[PDB]
This record gives structure tokens, C-alpha cells and sequence, in this order.
DNA sequence: AGGTAGTCACAGCTGATTGCGCTGAGGATTAGACGTGCGATATCTATGCCA
């Protein structure tokens, strides 16, 4: 297991959504362990069964 | 007076229906570090020996 220094790592850079489309890794979801996490033109809603509307 | 076309009333053909089965998205959920008792290893040095 590969543990990069901080000098090897310089920061994180959220996307930008295109043409209405969310971007996502390669799992298909999107890591917002923190705020600045979120990409650009992204809004997280907390409503439930927001998925099936 | 004579006859066959328009029309209405009972038969076949077919899609909708009520029993049942799959998918896809929600809400619930042990193997190193830190410290310690123990067992093997170091070490400073008081004292008696002869040349």
C-alpha cells in the first residue's frame, strides 16, 4: 500500500458539471467527505425518496 | 304480382383480465498498536593472591 508525503499530493480539484450531467467516479457516486469535495455546479439535497422523483 | 338488396339477430377470432413469477432502489447493520511482566544479558568494583 502506497503512502504518498504530503510534498507527493497537491490537492483535489472537484469537477464541473456538463450539459446537466453529474459527474462520478469510477464507482458512479461522487466523495463529499468534505465541502470543497463537491463539484462545481453540484447540489446535495437531503430528501428522502428524492431518487425515485 | 315477382325477386334480391338493406337490415337485424345469432355464431367465430382476438385482445383485455386476474391469478401468479423476476429487477432496482430505499433503510438497518476482526488484525494491528500500546503497554507490561519476565527472562536472559551487562557491568561497577570489594577483596585476597603472590612476586
Amino acid at each position: 500500500l502506497g503512502l504518498f508525503g504530503y510534498w507527493q499530493t497537491e490537492e483535489y480539484q472537484p469537477p464541473v458539471a456538463v450539459d446537466g450531467k453529474v459527474p462520478r467516479n469510477e464507482f458512479g457516486n461522487v466523495y463529499l467527505f468534505l465541502p470543497s469535495m463537491m463539484p462545481i455546479g453540484c447540489v446535495q439535497l437531503n430528501l428522502p425518496n428524492l431518487h425515485r422523483v
